[PDB]
């Protein structure tokens, strides 16, 4: 049920669009969430899909790390997706304002791989710090199941596009 997105390859498509009103219209199987090692959700995408839940998210989150303890920079869990999905992947990608290694990105692109079809944001960019056109490129040559990119930023959007 995803509509109005871009073929970029076989597996790759993108659209201009907010990530949390993307995942209200379509409720797909996997919403992916730009996570941190401690699942604090507090801005980016994180933040935005965490305030549509009304917080439950963040509740759900509290309860998994006091008992597994915090993710790895390039890894995931699968959670749920509350109001938004079926379940809610959450991959976390470097974030390199806190000097962590951009070698980690396909690493956390790779966790896509276990799911069919995904509903994703651009992993590492935006207050990540990294640089969006690598990021695009890393997903394309690393995922190979069905996802869909929603991009928020319009400018953003279209430089990906003219570059690809
Ligand atoms: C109220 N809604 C929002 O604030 C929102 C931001 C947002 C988003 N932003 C991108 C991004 C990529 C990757 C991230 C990220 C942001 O946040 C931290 C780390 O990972 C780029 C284009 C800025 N993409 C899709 N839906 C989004 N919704």
């Amino acid at each position: 049920s995803f509509s109005g997105y871009l073929k970029l390859t076989d597996n790759v498509y993108i659209k201009n669009a907010d990530i949390v009103e993307e995942a209200k219209k379509v409720k797909p199987t996997v919403v992916v969430n730009a996570a941190n090692v401690y699942l604090k959700h507090g801005g980016g995408v994180a933040g935005a899909l965490n305030k549509a839940t009304n917080n439950a998210m963040q509740v759900e989150s509290d309860d998994y790390i006091a008992t597994n303890g915090p993710l790895k920079v390039g890894g995931s869990c699968v959670l749920s997706g509350h109001n938004l999905a079926k379940h809610c992947l959450h991959v976390v990608g470097p974030n390199v304002n806190k000097g962590e290694d951009i070698q980690l990105l396909k690493s956390a692109y790779e966790n896509f791989n276990q799911h069919e079809v995904l509903l994703a944001p651009l992993l590492s960019a935006g207050i990540f710090g990294a640089d969006p056109i690598h990021s695009l490129r890393v997903c394309v040559d690393t995922v190979r199941t069905n996802v869909y990119l929603a991009v928020f930023d319009k400018n953003l959007y279209d430089k990906l596009v003219s570059s690809f």
